[PDB]
């Protein structure tokens, strides 16, 4: 826009500057090119019932910056249809990736690195007192040299699979949702820690669906009296001990991300 103008927004960019394309199977995200720089990018778009919510996401994205969080390049919220441009992550989402990778190339060390990256992003978000709400591998993205960034798709309605079910005013990744949050709709950074713990598990197992076989309805009950996923084949003892600490029934017991990242750094440096 216009610098002197009263509504100047650095992030608002020319909608013509982006050569929209086809969908990256998802709201809806297509893949786009930013002609100016010949760079492929991710464009998230929206007569729908969540405008206050979209622009909110835009707004937030404008406040966060970190090497391990998907990067917002610009927006298009001056005139509809509403856009949201972020860098593209050639490898798509962490969960499929883990399911279609060459495990010789994606060994234990690499998997330990991915967790370290993710933990680092969460430490930031924790420092900025920001609550993710839906941390999980389907929500992390994969780039070159095993670069992993944390994101948010708003998979809630995009998905209905069996991943998400109704609790509160909507759907919730039951298997990723912490106790307190399933029972009181209490979401905190400690709730994200829980989910992280699960995401770890997703990582340890190259992308296997959590609490396999178990039905959503019974998840809480089990966790209630202290039941947990078992260490996955190949997972180091120290990693696993970590998951458990994340999975403590009392939020205040769960380690901070600052602590979680400090533990990984020490492990990832000891292994490379
Ligand atoms: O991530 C967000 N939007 C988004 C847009 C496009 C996407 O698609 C895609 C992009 C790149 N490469 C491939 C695909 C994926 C996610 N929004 C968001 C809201 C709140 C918090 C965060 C976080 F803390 F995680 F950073 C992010």
């Amino acid at each position: 826009m216009d610098p002197s103008s009263p509504n100047y927004d650095k992030w608002e960019m020319e909608r013509t500057d982006i050569t929209m394309k086809h969908k990256l199977g998802g709201g809806e995200v297509y893949e786009g090119v930013w002609k100016k720089y010949s760079l492929t990018v991710a464009v998230k778009t929206l007569d729908t019932m969540e405008v206050e919510e979209f622009l909110k996401e835009a707004a937030v994205m404008k406040e966060i910056k970190h090497p391990n969080l998907v990067q917002l390049l610009g927006v298009c919220t001056r005139e509809p249809p509403f856009y949201i441009i972020t860098e593209f992550m050639t490898y798509g989402n962490l969960l499929d990736y883990l399911r279609e990778c060459n495990r010789q190339e994606v060994s234990a060390v690499v998997l330990l690195y991915m967790a370290t990256q993710i933990s680092s992003a969460m430490e930031y978000l924790e420092k900025k007192n920001f609550i993710h709400r839906d941390l999980a591998a389907r929500n992390c993205l994969v780039g070159e040299n095993h670069l992993v960034k944390v994101a948010d798709f708003g998979l809630s309605r995009l998905m209905t699979g069996d991943t998400y079910t109704a609790h509160a005013g909507a759907k919730f990744p039951i298997k990723w949702t912490a106790p307190e949050s399933l029972a009181y709709n209490k979401f905190s950074i400690k709730s994200d820690v829980w989910a992280f713990g699960v995401l770890l598990w997703e990582i340890a197992t190259y992308g296997m669906s959590p609490y396999p076989g178990i039905d959503l309805s019974q998840v809480y009950e089990l966790l209630e009296k202290d039941y947990r996923m078992e260490r996955p084949e190949g997972c180091p003892e120290k990693v696993y001990e970590l998951m458990r600490a994340c999975w403590q029934w009392n939020p205040s017991d769960r380690p901070s991300f600052a602590e979680i990242h400090q533990a990984f750094e020490t492990m990832f440096q000891e292994s490379s």
